[PDB]
């Protein structure tokens, strides 16, 4: 409405950017969990 406002370039860029950060972390933790598992040693 002249103010299509709903820019959400910022919200979408942020939302898209958010998604990247959240998945990256899941990947980092999963890598760590598997690393722990390859090298057992838990007597």
């Amino acid at each position: 409405p002249e103010s299509p406002k709903g820019p959400d370039i910022l919200v979408v860029l942020l939302s898209v950017m958010g998604a990247i950060l959240l998945i990256g972390l899941a990947a980092l933790l999963i890598w760590k969990l598997l690393i722990t598992i390859h090298d057992r040693k838990e007597f």
